[PDB]
């Protein structure tokens, strides 16, 4: 059925993230970072943004108005110009994991801090508060 604490939509999205974690070989630690980030930024839903016209032309579970942030990871269109990718769970995850891997020391870095660095966020506390669930969800997905 569904993953721990996720409805069927969130579950679908998380499975796509977890699947890309396997493909990219980031292990549970990587998966924890991806899911924890997804929970904070969007609660694992695909957001569009009025501020980015092209994003309304892709399937989305809701609309938000944070900067030019789009998708599950709230990747800024400024920096991530391919909106198709930003609005696709698997491809958007690949974009997260790609940046995460370029961070020297990520494999043994605390998850909260790792998400902060990847997202350019100002506080790790938000992501850290979500790791317990991210683990449960990653485990249930096969990582
Ligand atoms: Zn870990
Ligand atoms: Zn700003």
């Amino acid at each position: 059925g569904n993953l721990p604490g996720l409805n069927s939509v969130q579950s679908s999205h998380a499975r796509a993230i977890i699947g890309e974690a396997k493909k990219e070989g980031v292990g549970r630690h990587g998966c924890e970072a991806g899911i924890a980030t997804a929970l904070v930024e969007s609660n694992i839903l695909i957001y569009a943004n009025k501020a980015v016209p092209a994003s309304l032309k892709y399937p989305h579970d809701a609309v938000g108005s944070d900067h030019d942030s789009v998708g599950i990871f709230q990747q800024r269109a400024k920096y991530y110009p391919n909106i198709a990718a930003d609005m696709d769970p698997a491809r958007s995850a690949a974009q997260f994991f790609a940046k995460m891997k370029g961070i020297k020391g990520w494999q043994s870095m605390a998850v909260g801090t790792l998400c902060q660095k990847v997202q350019g966020s100002a506080y790790p506390d938000r992501y850290a508060k979500r790791v317990s669930e991210a683990t449960k969800i990653c485990q249930a997905g096969g990582l």
